[PDB]
């Protein structure tokens, strides 16, 4: 008989009128635009700056979460970086099914990590897919990505399966907690 709050609502209680700008990268495929629709949180908009490279986008009160697909695709790194300006927090999201694009995806999420405008951002994981037989563990792909070793940043990896939002509230809210201080 219980039932969930609107993400609408929680953001109202994690950030409510705060500035907040998070980034959530990953490969293609590991789950990251049905994270956006799952939140419910406003319009996705998108824009189309190269006739291959895509960012999508949504925005509640004065938090904004911006959204693209990082890896192969030439390499268009350059095209980013503008997006980051400012960002408090980054959410790389991976397929925790595909033990093939897991070090791609380390590779990537380790070249967010060390960009100098990432410096001082709270990091967000999300171990997707985790209904999928054989997937790998939450601490399988914390140790693939290097989480162990990893600055004075805040991170935190989290399981979810974002196709029936779970994992969503348990990361959005050690993220919001991480950000305020
Ligand atoms: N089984 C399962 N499938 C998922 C999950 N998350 C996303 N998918 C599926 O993976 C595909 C790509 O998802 P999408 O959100 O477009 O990935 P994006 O490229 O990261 O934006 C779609 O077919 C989704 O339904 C999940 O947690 N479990
Ligand atoms: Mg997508």
């Amino acid at each position: 008989h219980h039932m969930g709050q609107a993400f609408t609502k929680l953001f109202d209680r994690w950030f409510g009128n705060r500035e907040m700008r998070v980034v959530m990268l990953g490969l293609d495929a590991a789950g990251k635009t049905t994270i956006l629709y799952k939140l419910h949180i406003g319009e996705v908009l998108t824009t189309v700056p190269t006739i291959g490279f895509n960012v999508e986008k949504v925005q509640y009160k004065n938090v904004v979460f911006t959204v693209w697909d990082v890896g192969g695709q030439e390499k268009l790194r350059p095209l980013w970086r503008h997006y980051f300006n400012n960002t408090d927090g980054l959410i790389f999201v991976v397929d925790s099914q595909d033990r093939d694009r897991i070090g791609k995806a380390a590779q990537e999420f380790q070249a967010i990590l060390q960009d100098p405008l990432m410096l001082h951002s709270a990091i967000l994981v999300f171990a997707n897919k985790q209904d999928m037989k054989g997937c790998l563990t939450p601490a399988e792909v914390c140790t693939a990505l290097g989480l162990s070793d990893m600055r004075t940043r805040k991170w935190h990896v989290q399981s979810s399966v974002a196709t029936r939002g779970e994992g969503l509230y348990e990361g959005l809210d050690w993220l919001a907690t991480t950000l305020k201080n």
